[PDB]
């Protein structure tokens, strides 16, 4: 079994509010909808929840204005979502769409329906969404948040995460043209990091970083030719 | 205030003949009417031809079996893309929606509506709408947005229900058929009486129900304020 997810840094385009890169979605998913052992798909947000989050006040206190930008910031998430359901159902996959939003919570996420679509031959797809924390605050859980639980839920075999560069680097290579990739990690960005090398104990083969404008990479996992970050 | 549930037809905000065909004006018409009510707890909406076309032929509800199976990630994909027009006329004209869909709640035989009952009780309107759901191991089924309807008025118990049609209520026959039909403005629950599923349904629901369910053209969703008035033009279950 596999579970992935593809970042937002990959399928929008982060710095325009709701700008999607339809053609990486397109030959993500189809890509994807080629690996057998692929039972759940999480996606991010970036300009569909990351510019109307900050401006309505979310993950924050409950107000008026935070109240109305829930909604948005929901709806705007679920147009993003249904972009990747559409190349996925093109591809023939039978994908189902399960928003944290929509699940029971006490601290933790009621995940029963995605498990029951798993079990019926579903890939449900799930995404980085708004919920209500508690009667006076907003929280948002991130794309690597439900990541963190399907792996501690489903203890699967890999997890694949896609973001717009080759992997985990010692710095940001965007800003650092000295940057080197980090091709393996051990267990003994930075947040994101910490919540992958968590995973780990939960994954048993590897939890990759993967550059999403190379998803055909996906299955170069194993070969010399990989180009990647595993944390193993 | 009275509190209110209300379901919006398919056969009103899409063109039930022609495949994923909305009518735009008529949704936004309707949404500016929800805006002002006072106290409406839950919005339903059907799917008319963002549903009823494509689940026919893909066997839903039914049997699992390759084609079901495809066709209930298409109807689900299809139903959404419906529901956003709605969310997206509610949120431009100053509501606070969130959607629920039926098809992402715990469901044993009952479905386990927690999830929409705290968003109510945060003050947001839940929509949801007709929807597909897992049956069973084999077979997938289709919950109409009328069931979803009885389940809320049991659930909630509003004082009043509305169901929008494009019809101006229950007449004695088919209006679009023949032109002799009459309006069936008021149906006392108390006698045996002289859309079949949709009228069983609407007079069960009247036990839940308060005040009464209206059945209002959504055509005229000024109607809605009307309510209660001599002046109201509709079928009242009672
Ligand atoms: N050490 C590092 N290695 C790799 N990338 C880094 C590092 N530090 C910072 N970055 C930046 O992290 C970015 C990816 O982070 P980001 O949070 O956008 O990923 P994402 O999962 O696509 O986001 P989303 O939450 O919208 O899904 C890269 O574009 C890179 O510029
Ligand atoms: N006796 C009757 N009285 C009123 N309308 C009737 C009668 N018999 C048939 N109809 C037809 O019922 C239609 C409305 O029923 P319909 O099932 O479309 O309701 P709906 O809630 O809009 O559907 P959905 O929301 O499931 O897509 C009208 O267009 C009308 O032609
Ligand atoms: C709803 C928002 C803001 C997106 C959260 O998901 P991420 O994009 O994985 O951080
Ligand atoms: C999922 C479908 C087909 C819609 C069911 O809802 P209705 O249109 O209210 O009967």
């Amino acid at each position: 079994m596999m579970i992935l997810k593809i970042g937002g840094s990959v399928i929008t385009d982060k710095s325009a509010y709701r700008t999607a890169r339809t053609y990486a979605i397109r030959s993500i998913v189809k890509v994807l909808s080629g690996i057998e052992d692929l039972v759940c798909v999480v996606h991010g947000g970036g300009s569909f929840g990351h510019i109307k989050a900050m401006e309505f006040g979310l993950p924050g206190p409950k107000n008026p204005r935070s109240s109305i930008g829930y909604s948005i910031v929901h709806r705007d998430m679920e147009n993003l979502d249904l972009m990747v359901i559409d190349a996925m159902i093109e591809m023939g996959m039978r994908p189902i769409s399960v928003p944290i939003s929509a699940l029971r919570y006490d601290g933790r996420f009621d995940y029963t329906p995605l498990i029951r679509y798993i079990d019926a031959g579903f890939v449900p797809v799930s995404y980085g969404d708004v919920y209500i924390k508690d009667e006076h605050s907003y929280g948002i859980y991130s794309g690597d948040d439900i990541m963190a639980d399907m792996a501690e839920l489903l203890k699967p075999d890999v997890a694949v995460f896609l973001t717009d560069v080759d992997g985990i680097y010692s710095k940001d290579p965007k800003r650092n043209p000295d940057a080197v990739l980090l091709r393996d990690i051990d267990t003994n960005i930075g947040k994101k990091f910490e919540s992958m090398v968590k995973m780990k104990s939960s994954v048993k083969n590897g939890v990759y970083l993967i550059n999403g404008n190379h998803p055909e990479r996906i299955g170069d996992i194993g070969k010399e030719s990989f180009i990647g970050t595993v944390i193993r």
